[PDB]
């Protein structure tokens, strides 16, 4: 439809804590990011998205912010940060920032002022309500564990904590709250950040009557009332109008459990809200009805459907973000691929997908190296307010630990927050000392040096995926139309733009499949732009080829 | 801010059923409206809002539509209707239509197809859900639950208003798309606006929550109202030159701003029910309670000040769903004339689009029939039944019906002093108030010092001064609980509207310095006081 940079951009997500350490603390630093910057520029990353790098008590790794206008002591100083912006702006690259705004820290001046009394202005900055029958005002649950309300005797009432008790949710139904949100955004936008990734933007508004959750139970989901709220769109349009407009930026949003059509009101060209959004609908292919922990077998078809559905739906007006792994999610080469049998091949084709699909590709740390989910011996080797709260509770319910651990091993978050693997030394040359979380012992195999050395490496495939992306318009803007849809072993689609065509045939299993191509897709000019392995319908295991039909 | 006709327009609400009958049936007809059209033109009415005049079982009297594209048999034919449009357009006047889109009828083509099975396309045109017993502890507006069970499908259907008013699924495009077609169907014919019925009740919280009790939190001011209205505006309302008012229950000045706002591109104006709950209390509408003039003045001023800068206020103190004003906020017995005139001054010397209901100009009073049998309203006659079940004292139940009932305003309009104030030749569907030997149109049109001519004079000056329409609002003596005073100023022009809301000291402030007294109008033809008096002095 229309052209823009963020459309033909590739964003690389950096979890600071476990990217690069420059002081031997074990916690990754911004200056550490600066040290490794040449890596990203060689890969060809265009935009960089650092996870939250603000002042936090570190209950949820930065998402609970004590001060918005201060860089987290552990990461560095505003200067160390300013360097990264400069260097990146000098390497021709861009910086994205994490907007965590529906919830704040307990330590934020506001909350410390809120809890003080029922008379202070700051009391309505957060959702304080009175208990329904000597308990919580609803049967809503926290995401990590337990209720989403915590009591305070100083005021004799509960406060909404849809996440950790240290993440008190903000009352966006207060002009003051919203107005202050815009100031901090401007504060950073005034400094030249080239975009704002917004954290759970659709959780910003709650149903006015703060209802309970039909279905009863001890503690259940209030997702029908906080998620995809009534005033969500009312505020974003204010945000755009108030702050986003006056700056040239890119805007992606963490919208969990949004339907394509709901997204269109976020992602829509003329909506004037956000530029793109993170749907979690393809993160619940392996997940089941009970929760994220309900790991279930998954059908390639139904996967292809959610991918295609989203691709087709937002195509005409709107832009799809392409992501299969973030810091909250397990790593892909394992999840949708063979971590053991065909790690390298798996990653290459899965990467092909997100790169030969329409939308803004996102890459998370280590994706390029084909990093695998981690399986530490004990729970002690883990550190996540979700993991160690799902364990505690489930074990308190008498549930088998081996079972509870099996869930942690596949659906955990620290499966992705392991010290990145740069080299084969101690801690994959991340920290000189000891890491805050154990490093996967794979670094003697999975590392950056090997990749940058090995010409047939995952790193160098992604490079080329990015390289051809900049060298053909079909890849970015081209139409989407799938083939052999019913087939449960071959994911095949075509990207066409103007007269240009692309045939992306993929094999999601470790079996040599039958490339029985249709006739609808005629060809007299086979032009393999890229291939996992360098009519032979015998497609190799976990193989991926993007033939340019032309 | 900006200028537009609907801003300096006066709408007259017509309840067809009890306006004028031209076939002795008792039921008022559209052709009957045509007969009496010279009355409205005389008064000065610019726009005419007929209540629903479409094919209906007549359960809720037009608000249950079996066919949207057909005029109710009892009212006339499309031609009889077309005449009214032509005559009105030829008298320089306009027609507003009722848009009952929230709820269809059971007899409508869709519902009869919906209930058929779980497979037909029409199944998702309405809100059918599985029970939980019933889906939710939501209650209907008339009585009982807001869900009725069907065995054919073994599920309940959402009926917020009545079992004969099945609510429509606005999360379906096919529903919405069809809504737009009928709108265009009428708009193609040249109707000069659309009064929309429970517009904010179109969208329900997706998970159909439990709250028998009010589910207002979810159906009212729902999550996709503003989403749809923009679509509707975009798809149809923008393509024609019209005026649109919306029936929005329980809307705060700020929620309205999203509906009434200039830049929102949704609705031109809305009907707030916040000044209809001054006399009402915490239990319901029936909880008649004593009311403070200050708190009344607040809700009036609040709304006037809030929507002032961008937006437009609708000025209404009685509709077909509400009791009459000369009685409610005035003395029906002591100073009917004075109560009527000062209450009219308010809505005519306040900023906004003044709405007049039938008989407001004649100072018609709330009706007190001997028995309940003399009443005919689904709401009235359903509470009475429920109340007897809880063992409510009929005396108390009727005392509620007498004040807060809807049939108070739907009695045959009193044109003259003959049988039925010259409404029907036969017998009226509802007994006519015997006041027609006192309260009538002829007397008004005759008597120069009549309520009719005061409203007319209010309508006149309205057209002759811009301050009345567009002027700024600022109140005075706000704490005073007896005198409702405010000032309307525009450019250099000022207006001082001093009003006495009771039958009994005009200690004017100095902030309001004047060196030119110019009484544009006055109830009764320096500082004084008078019973239910109202004067609009133009300080200038």
């Amino acid at each position: 439809m229309k052209r823009a940079w963020w459309k033909e951009s590739v964003v690389y997500q950096i979890y600071p804590r476990s990217f690069q350490d420059s002081n031997g603390d074990g916690i990754g630093d911004i200056p550490g990011i600066v040290s490794r910057l040449d890596y990203l520029q060689e890969l060809g990353v265009d935009v960089v998205w650092l996870c939250p790098v603000y002042d936090s008590p570190n209950d949820d790794n930065g998402y609970d912010i004590r001060d918005y206008r201060r860089i987290m002591d552990e990461f560095g100083t505003l200067e160390d940060w300013e360097r990264l912006l400069e260097d990146l702006h000098a390497r021709g690259m861009k910086l994205i920032m994490d907007l965590v705004v529906n919830h704040s820290s307990d330590e934020h001046a506001w909350f410390s002022e809120s809890r003080k009394s029922r008379d202070g202005e700051h009391r309505d900055y957060y959702i304080w309500r009175d208990g329904k029958g000597g308990a919580e005002p609803n049967n809503w649950s926290s995401f990590f564990s337990g209720s989403a309300w915590k009591y305070d005797g100083e005021t004799d009432q509960y406060y909404l904590h849809l996440f950790s008790s240290k993440q008190p949710d903000l009352n966006w139904e207060n002009g003051k709250v919203r107005r202050e949100v815009y100031n901090m955004m401007a504060w950073w936008l005034d400094k030249g950040i080239d975009g704002f990734r917004m954290d759970v933007i659709n959780l910003i508004s709650k149903v006015p009557g703060l209802p309970d959750a039909p279905g009863e139970g001890r503690y259940r989901s209030g997702a029908d009332y906080f998620m995809n709220g009534p005033r969500v769109h009312e505020y974003l349009q204010e945000m755009n109008r108030e702050v986003l407009s006056r700056y040239d930026i890119m805007t992606v949003g963490e919208t969990p459990g949004v339907t394509p059509e709901q997204a269109a009101l976020y992602v829509g060209e003329d909506r004037g809200e956000l530029n793109m959004v993170f749907q979690f609908e393809h993160m619940d292919i392996d997940s089941g009805p009970g929760g994220k922990w309900d790991v279930q077998p998954w059908r390639l078809t139904d996967f292809k459907r959610v991918m295609g559905k989203w691709q087709r739906e937002l195509q005409d007006r709107g832009w799809n973000s392409l992501y299969l792994n973030n810091h909250d999610q397990p790593r892909m080469v394992s999840r949708f691929g063979d971590d053991k049998n065909f790690r390298k091949q798996s990653a290459k084709m899965l990467g092909t997908l997100l790169h030969t699909l329409q939308g803004t590709p996102y890459i998370y740390q280590g994706e390029e190296l084909g990093m695998t989910n981690v399986r530490f011996g004990s729970i002690e080797d883990y550190r996540d307010i979700e993991t160690l709260n799902m364990y505690k509770e489930a074990t308190g319910a008498g549930r088998p630990a081996e079972a509870v651990m099996a869930s942690v091993y596949s659906k955990g978050r620290d499966n992705a927050r392991t010290p990145m693997q740069w080299d084969g030394s101690a801690h994959g040359g991340f920290t000189t000392g000891t890491p805050w979380i154990a490093s996967n012992p794979n670094y003697t195999e999975i590392n950056a040096e090997d990749a940058r050395r090995d010409p047939d490496s995952i790193f160098h495939y992604y490079r080329r995926l990015i390289a051809l992306r900049k060298q053909h318009d079909v890849i970015v803007y081209g139409r989407y139309e799938a083939l052999l849809e019913e087939d449960e072993r071959i994911y095949a689609y075509t990207r066409m733009l103007d007269g240009e065509r692309l045939l992306v045939v993929l094999n999601f299993f470790g079996e040599e499949a039958d490339c029985s191509l249709p006739e609808k897709i005629r060809f007299e000019s086979a032009e393999p732009l890229i291939g996992n392995y360098g009519r032979s319908l015998k497609l190799r295991p976990y193989e991926a080829l993007v033939l340019r039909l032309q």
